């Protein structure tokens, strides 16, 4: 069937008793009323007992071993569905699906009824789900934690071609797969003064809110590794909450459990609100409290051992605020002097960046940290006043360095710069990508690299072969494992061998038969579940990731039109066909950002119902992305867009998942996109536009639209199409705001990328032509992924950052 | 060990490998970190399965031969521990004590730890929840419906002497005896507006708020029968609460949701907000959707046969709107002519009444039903019109009856009187005790009782067996056994027989016994979990039911200090020693209850701390009573307090409780005292005070306490003692508002029973100074108790109500 792994005679036989037991006892169900959805959580139950055996023996082997301790902090896990995963990793694949068949069921109908866990924005959120599965398959002693919101990003709905949201209550059928630990709830405070008496400061007065925690199994490939996700879930305590109307008293708990009620669905934008705040010191002050309890029973209290035993890793700023968190409990509870508690907390932490766009950094007025966390902002002072002090030392006279690296920022209202605090407490930042890297030393944190330039690393980003090849191409991984075998799935180096079958007749042609298939299984679900059809014969164009300006869905667009307006010029002249896709989410208040996906649907309106452009070309806007879908539409594309504006998209990891799938891309040097070319060979990637240098050379001199739309006509044409109204009837100025911005406030000089990007896609659409050529050139890419594995990168900050030697030792049977 | 069951080699062996299997699969802990709670949920889920095959029949069962289903609806469902009754009702306690204690646990330390499922407030529900046992014990198609609040009764504590309330999380560690289904969530309707169109009324543009089920599983007494609980959640819709601040959107579905959080603290009293209004429409608005839902199935639209297939009682006017819910449907959805409509609405709603307390009724203002529920309010005018059609047309020209009778009540604001409503859609109205019932036709419904007679019944409560015997004093239930086997459980009228060992020296002896060990057992367990001793060899006087004016705790109290004031007259003369307790929540909001528990603790302040006292005399208030512990009390109880004004309770349950396990009743002849002294012989009762005339002379007469005050120089005597803060030192005037209520507006007489309540108290106490006759009458009260029995209700409402034959027919197996 595939290398899904063995169909035991044995293991089906048990399965299926297991899976009836589940249904019955359970789901207290009789076949006679059992639904798919009950057959999908038969399975599912049945699925989570094989790791529970193994769960209980990692946790027991770290406590006994005492190995030191990785603790992963994001406000963000981009997980997706997990029953195929974790059959995968437990090599339970085909028996599952054996069974299931001979209990007349159809395994892939009932994996389609796994609700997402999309507890995630986009890239960020990805990318630590990723790194939890590298981190088990390598065998680190790893916890990721987060919060337990029970209402994700939203579903998006488009209405009129308009975007809708709507409330993800992914939680409303329940969740097999976490285990709710209500005997290890922590008390979290809130507000409240500070008193100095005698021998210390102490934060007294305060709100208490409650953190349960909830785990979830992360399994590892193969392994028997099975680390946890553990994720806080807010709750009021039952005393104060009604002991300071005693309904009303009752009906106001949910306020104190509003602080992990929802996920805010921006993605790289900062959104200074209270609620926000309040999320992510709960993530953080409930984290540290298990972090310390598991370090106090370890084998030991001389804390000078903690570095040695503890590492906590900051996805992004989010979780800033365990710097000073970690001091104000070493300082005010632990008693520690200051210095000693400060070369500890140095020791322990280490940041990551996620981009480089001012929109982004995290800045929260001091008024407001001032009152909901007093003690927190006296240690923030105080960590300012020393750092300072260290760069006043080492740059006397440079007034001026000082006001620019004060984690302190003056003006209309005080701020504090989270980006700043994570540098001066963490012993390693790095970058995400070595373009971006680079630039973080060269600008953004320039003075600070200056300082101490042993602390900036790099550290390119990087996805998972499990999920992003083996469950979602498992026609591609079984060719690839039929050549060179199955131990590249956690080795993905090993890819390289593909390339000495870069000229075999064979493979050319099953490489090319498996991307056939995923088209046309891609082109049916279509018609399945939105209705509409697409013909699998073209070249499927598509860019999928969130709604942005600096990512140019616009630059997209642009291309589209002109194609459009090519065929209306020369009906009769033959064009490669395409179905172009873009798909994506907008933030709610980005505006923008919803007037771009009008225009995409307005753009497909008038298109797909033009008689004379036939089926030579499609503009289709792909609902609702989100993990799920992805592992749906990367297997099936030919053209992979990553058209950011050099110098702006950190890394991007959308770019890999299309690179390991068999996809081309065409995109500009910018993040990981030069990483990966260079992987490949330039000639084997579609580059165009302005490097980062022009960029800069464009903005000394002054960026000026109105020139490219004197000097090109067809770009002249296609603006004056959305003045005039073409792509709008009904309201002839809906598009005012996009053209407005395009002509006068493009910070991402779409036009300047315009000429260079239309040509270079014709040179696409000439290889397309040429299948042999085309294919070839996709073993190239393919072949040459294997740097951009999660295993990778993870082994990376093991190493270079965490101090711990990974490990692809099976763990003791389960 | 006892009658818990058999302990047979292979179920305690099987039983042994389950348990562990939950501890580890469903709990996924280990023994080297499980707690008693894990070893708690380890069993309970263990139990579970024993009972979900039978569950599963048991439904199934219902479907295929499909029999009258009878629905009850209450707000209330007092429920209690359920792990116990589980193993009782299924025979499995004695294996579980064997298999738990091979495993080294000990069962009832065990059994501690599960949280009482408090959805009541006192009687009301928990003759709900006796009644739901009873209907599963003779085989009854019954369904019990009401509302999941995640908050129940909140719990008391004690705080210098005040009450003080606190949340009831009972879910914080889950619920293993629920089976969530979110697959048949319903929507219920609010507000909105009614459109008049053409061919009927419209409810439109209502705001929709979604019902989500639980069940709970019903086991019968070994009978192999498992009926289902169904408790609905209220849950908003993710589309119009999200697409009419998209993060406020979101945090604001917590006002839909609010609608089942917590239960409304009020025992007997009517507060009328809209929370209460919506929670009562919604448990009614969904439900029958379940039950027109069932029959559209059935084996059929004529719904002509709709009341040979269905019955729904109404406990109280709680679930009152019912009636006009169930004309809307079948008249608005259905399309009935009305008179049709009605027949069958009348013919399958019966209604039970459970007090005659103005304060108590339900008259709810007609704005509110106006804007919340619109529809319903025009039915309910037509229904009203139609009704006095039909008493003037029996009693022409009595135009004060019309008023008198009319659904809606003029005045300042004009209401409605859900009582009236229940009487005139109803086919059966009941009181639940002969006197009460009497009373109703005598007085209250006296216009009604005259216009249709046949409608009203009588169906005296009663207590399950099970629970109130077997589960909570098995001690007295193995002795019974010794002699009269075991037949009586389902069949208590054959406690009779125990009237020949009244003069049996062996059973005196045991009878009392089993009552020294279970006063030994209590007495420990106050120094356990209360502290501070109390003598197991004086008399145990008890007073616990909801602390209420009409109750008569004040009258107790005046009691306990008079007997204080003798002991201080003349130390050194012998009196019976005894132990009094009282016990029982205040509803919050009742300022009067809140100051009788503060007087029952100033009491117990002055005399257990008074050396001349000695072990004589000890008041004790029994904190946060609950069904929990109640099964503890009762079973350790000797002397009862039934002691309400004639004519105020309109039955009780807890007087039969104690009359079960072995105490002696001092009560008035009032609500079910009246039918207990009447099957036990008047001379093996402590009966005193006024009798309903005499109230009614009183009133006549004019009520003065003054009187009393003056003739009655003991009672003086107390008085003066709390007006000068005898008992309130450091605040004089503390108990102003009881002296003075006491004197001016007693509205339940506490000084015109004084006299004839010490008198009797007196010869109670010479009854127990003789242990040999004491017992003997203690038999006569056990020995007559069988017509208590919620058996005999349950048969007599499935006879006489709802037209079905009970069944004591054992289920084909599991
Ligand atoms: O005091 C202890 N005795 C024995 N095992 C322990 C003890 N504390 C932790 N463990 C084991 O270590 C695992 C780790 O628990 P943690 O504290 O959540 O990391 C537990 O599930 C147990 O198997
Ligand atoms: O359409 C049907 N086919 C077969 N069994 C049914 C059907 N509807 C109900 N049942 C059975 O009847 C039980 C009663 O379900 P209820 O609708 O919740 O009362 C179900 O659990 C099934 O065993
Ligand atoms: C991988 C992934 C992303 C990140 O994509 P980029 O192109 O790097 O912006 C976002 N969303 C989902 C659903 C993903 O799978
Ligand atoms: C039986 C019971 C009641 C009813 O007692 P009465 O004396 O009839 O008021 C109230 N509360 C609980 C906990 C009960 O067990
Ligand atoms: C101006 N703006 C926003 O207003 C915005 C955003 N992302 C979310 N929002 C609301 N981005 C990226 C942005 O540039
Ligand atoms: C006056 N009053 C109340 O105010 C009250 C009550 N029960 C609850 N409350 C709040 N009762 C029985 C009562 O008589």
């Amino acid at each position: 069937i595939s290398v899904r792994g063995l169909a035991g005679v044995e293991n089906v036989t048990e399965l299926k008793k297991n899976f009836n037991r589940h249904l019955h006892f359970t789901l207290v169900k009789d076949r006679n009323v059992a639904t798919p959805r009950d057959y999908y959580f038969a399975l599912a139950h049945t699925v989570r007992d094989h790791l529970v055996g193994r769960w209980i023996r990692t946790q027991q082997h770290y406590y006994e071993k005492d190995p030191k301790r990785i603790y992963y902090l994001s406000l963000e896990f981009y997980m997706g569905r997990t029953l195929q995963n974790t059959m995968v990793n437990l090599a339970l694949e085909n028996a599952c699906d054996e069974a299931t068949y001979q209990l007349g069921l159809d395994m892939e109908e009932l994996e389609e009824i796994e609700e997402d866990a999309g507890l995630g924005n986009g890239g960020l959120g990805r990318l630590a789900a990723c790194f939890l599965d590298s981190m088990a398959t390598l065998g680190l002693a790893a916890y990721g934690y987060g919060i337990r919101y029970e209402f994700g990003i939203f579903n998006q709905k488009i209405c009129g071609g308009w975007q809708m949201e709507e409330a993800d209550d992914w939680l409303r059928y329940g969740n097999p797969w976490e285990k709710a630990r209500p005997e290890f709830t922590l008390p979290v405070h809130f507000y409240g003064r500070v008193e100095h008496t005698s021998q210390g400061a102490k934060w007294v007065d305060t709100q208490v809110v409650l953190a349960m925690p909830y785990d979830t199994p992360v399994p590892g490939y193969r392994n028997n590794v099975v680390n946890t996700m553990r994720l806080w879930s807010a709750k009021a305590p039952n005393d104060f909450n009604l002991k300071d109307g005693y309904i009303q008293a009752v009906l106001d708990r949910n306020l104190a459990e509003n602080i992990s009620r929802v996920l805010y669905p921006n993605d790289n934008f900062f959104e200074g609100k209270e609620l926000r705040l309040k999320q992510e010191y709960f993530v953080v002050a409930a984290t540290l409290q298990d972090i310390i309890r598991r370090f106090k029973s370890s084998k030991f209290t001389n804390f000078d051992a903690f570095p040695d035993k503890v590492a906590i890793q900051l996805n992004d700023t989010h979780p800033s605020l365990a710097i000073p968190e970690l001091m104000r409990v070493l300082v005010d509870l632990e008693r520690l002097d200051w210095d000693k508690a400060w070369e500890v907390t140095v020791k322990t932490c280490a940041y990551t960046n996620h981009t480089v766009i001012p929109e982004a950094l995290e800045r929260w007025p001091v008024h407001l940290l001032e009152t909901l966390l007093p003690r927190h902002l006296q240690i923030i002072y105080e960590i300012n006043q020393r750092f300072l002090n260290r760069v006043a030392a080492a740059f006397p006279g440079d007034v001026d360095r000082l006001r620019r690296m004060s984690l302190v920022e003056e003006g209309a209202v005080k701020r504090i710069n989270m980006a700043h605090l994570c540098i001066a407490g963490s012993h390693a930042v790095n970058g995400v990508a070595r373009i971006h890297s680079e630039i973080l030393k060269k600008t953004i944190f320039k003075d600070f690299y200056e300082l101490e330039p042993h602390k900036f690393q790099n550290k390119t980003n990087g996805i998972t072969p499990r999920r992003w090849l083996v469950l979602c191409n498992p026609g591609l991984a079984e060719i690839i494992a039929e050549r060179i075998g199955e131990e590249y799935i956690s080795d993905l180096d090993q890819l390289r061998k593909l390339l000495s079958y870069v000229d075999d007749e064979a493979f050319i042609r099953d490489v090319a038969k498996v991307k056939q298939e995923n088209k046309l299984k891609f082109a049916a679900y279509l018609e399945r579940e939105y209705k509409v059809h697409i013909n699998p014969n073209s070249l499927f164009d598509v860019q999928v990731k969130r709604i942005h300006e600096y990512k140019r869905q616009l630059l997209n667009c642009l291309h589209v039109i002109t194609l459009y307006n090519r065929i209306k010029k020369e009906p009769n002249k033959f064009v490669v066909p395409r179905t172009v896709m873009i798909g994506g989410k907008a933030a709610p208040g980005y505006h923008m950002a919803k007037m771009i996906i009008k225009l995409i649907t307005a753009i497909g309106d008038v298109v797909n119902h033009d008689p004379v452009v036939g089926d030579r070309l499609r503009v289709i806007f792909l609902e609702n992305y989100r993990v799920s879908l992805a592992e749906k539409v990367i297997p099936a594309a030919d053209l992979s867009e990553q058209i950011s504006t050099a110098g702006t998209e950190a890394s991007g990891t959308g770019n890999m998942k299309f690179m390991l799938n068999g996809a081309l891309t065409i995109g500009t040097m910018d993040g990981a996109n030069v990483e990966m070319a260079e992987e490949a060979g330039e000639e084997n990637f579609f580059i165009f536009g302005m490097r980062v240098e022009d960029v800069d050379r464009l903005d000394q001199r002054g960026y000026n639209a109105q020139e490219y739309y004197d000097r090109i006509p067809e770009l002249r044409q296609i603006i004056e199409q959305l003045s005039s109204g073409f792509f709008s009837p009904k309201q002839p100025d809906l598009f005012k705001d996009i053209v407005n911005m395009l002509m006068h406030h493009d910070r991402f000089k779409v036009f300047a990328d315009y000429e260079e990007y239309v040509k270079c896609q014709e040179r696409v659409s000439a290889l397309y032509k040429n299948p042999r050529e085309w294919t070839r050139m996709v073993i190239r890419n393919i072949a040459t992924s294997g740097k951009f594995s999660s295993d990778r990168t993870i082994a990376q900050y093991a190493r270079e950052i965490w101090g711990v030697e990974p490990s692809r030792q099976r763990l003791p049977a389960p």
